[PDB]
């Protein structure tokens, strides 16, 4: 019987095509991020290393929560502690993450999702005291730039858009990374109420006045009427000084589909199917289903494809989302490319058979994309093989293994409580203390429903869940759902 394992680091880095050596990785962020980037890292370091701790990992602690003792604390191997307060003062200071890693030092920072992780001073930071970062260097998040300069990316490739105060504007584009420049950018946004109204008139309303530098409820208004246009123009100007403002058409009731993208360093990009994140309860995506089904597979590819040709155009490495808009009849529209892992990835991990935050690592290692067992399994070919794989028109087009459910939960020491079910075998979650994510796996569709039901089910006996999980099981059983009806309309009579 053959080894495949290995002694160390060292070498896998060696026999697996890398070119950098990563076995310290400092973690900058906490609660499910922190221990799910830890939970993910150890299997596969158990498996090539025949040691869970091969990878070292060393997390930040706010005086917060160490009081309330977390989970993945006790969990890393070594913490730090930082100062307590807003994010601005910890896990989303860039100078002090990028301070960290350096004194340790750590041989690379996982950020996940939230905080700095979209911050593209980071990996710019980082790259700059020779730590590796596990997400896409700061040259491919800046070659993307905002929602107006993606969305004009996105036009010069062809990828259709919705109507909005930029549509139309492109860049004329053996390498080198596309960029926009500063006076094409300038057209698409609009300067004062004069233009605006100009672009309204010609997008039409009901549309959204967005500022680009925007986020987090803030720097953004729906105007329905060329009437409230101007006050609502001034609002978001007031709301984010200084931010370039844009307009753009709203979606009217239409599906929302998302693409998983996962890119070596080395222009190699695979698509790991998507996800469907239609049902949302107020900005907040409450059910989501993988892979997409709702739309025929013959266009989800091709939304593939154009998902996959954007990543390689801003040079993208590691994982990111590229987010679409399907509409009922055929037609569907890019929204914007997330440069980061998402709280929801693991749906794709479990239909795919690919663990991403391991994936992340050796990827930063400089492992290609075609020496990652989990990719070659996908792909049909030989765990350990060495041989090329040809992405583009595979001999063994990858296929979904079964369908996952996933739901998100409220509440009616620790800061990830870790869910387990009697009932469901092929359904796991967990708990931040306020909301929580519970995964349903299941042959097919229906089946992974009636899992999800049986384990929201055992939930509700919970006293923290008698009553904030009864809505999701209607939901659920409902007919309407059962079906997987286009139109998502009667989520509000429910």
């Amino acid at each position: 019987h053959r080894d495949f394992t290995v002694a160390s680091p060292a070498e896998f880095v060696t026999r697996f095509g890398g070119d950098r050596v990563i076995e310290k990785v400092l973690i900058a962020n906490n609660g499910i991020a922190a221990v799910k980037c830890m939970r993910s890292i150890r299997r596969w370091a158990y498996e090539m290393f025949r040691n869970e701790r091969a990878i070292r990992f060393v997390v930040m602690v706010t005086p917060e929560d160490l009081k309330a003792n977390a989970e993945y604390i006790k969990m890393a191997d070594h913490y730090v502690p930082v100062p307590g307060g807003p994010n601005n003062n910890n896990y989303a200071n860039v100078e002090l993450i990028v301070d960290i890693a350096k004194r340790i030092p750590v041989q690379a920072v996982w950020a996940g999702w939230g905080h700095a992780s979209e911050n593209p001073k980071l990996p710019e930071l980082l790259c700059k005291n020779g730590v590796a970062f596990l997400g896409p260097p700061s040259e491919a998040m800046w070659a993307l730039g905002d929602k107006i300069a993606s969305t004009v990316v996105a036009q010069t490739l062809q990828v259709p858009t919705l109507p909005w105060s930029g549509s139309g504007l492109t860049v004329e584009w053996q390498g080198k990374r596309i960029s926009v420049p500063e006076d094409v950018y300038d057209k698409g946004c609009v300067k004062d109420v004069d233009e605006g109204l100009e672009a309204a008139e010609r997008i039409g309303f009901p549309l959204m006045i967005k500022a680009s530098e925007g986020g987090g409820g803030k720097g953004i208004r729906k105007a329905e009427s060329a009437e409230d246009f101007p006050i609502l123009f001034r609002q978001v100007q007031s709301e984010i000084p200084g931010s370039p403002i844009f307009l753009m058409k709203l979606a009217q009731h239409a599906r929302h589909l998302e693409v998983q993208i996962l890119a070596d360093q080395y222009g190699n990009a695979v698509s790991l199917f998507g996800r469907d994140c239609s049902i949302q309860r107020r900005h907040q995506k409450i059910v989501e289903e993988a892979p997409a089904t709702i739309a025929p597979l013959a266009i989800f590819e091709f939304m593939e494809q154009c998902a996959i040709r954007l990543a390689k155009t801003v040079g993208y490495v590691s994982a990111g989302t590229v987010e679409y808009l399907y509409s009922q009849d055929g037609s569907f529209h890019f929204l914007e490319l997330n440069p980061r892992l998402q709280v929801e990835h693991p749906c794709t991990e479990m239909i795919a058979d690919v663990n991403l935050p391991a994936a992340q690592l050796q990827i930063a290692m400089g492992v290609p994309l075609h020496r990652l067992k989990d990719i070659r399994l996908l792909y049909g070919e030989s765990p350990w093989g060495v041989t090329p794989i040809s992405f583009e028109t595979p001999s063994n087009p990858p296929l979904a293994r079964g369908h996952v459910i996933a739901a998100r939960i409220t509440s009616e020491s620790g800061t990830v409580q870790e869910l387990n079910f009697r009932s469901s075998k092929n359904v796991w979650g967990y708990f931040s203390v306020q909301f929580g994510h519970c995964f349903s796996w299941g042959e097919n569709r229906e089946e992974a429903i009636s899992n999800m039901v049986v384990a929201l089910k055992e939930l509700s006996i919970r006293g923290d869940f008698r009553t904030t999980v009864e809505y999701l099981i209607n939901l659920l059983e409902t007919e309407s759902f059962q079906n997987n009806d286009i139109d998502t309309g009667w989520l509000d009579y429910l």
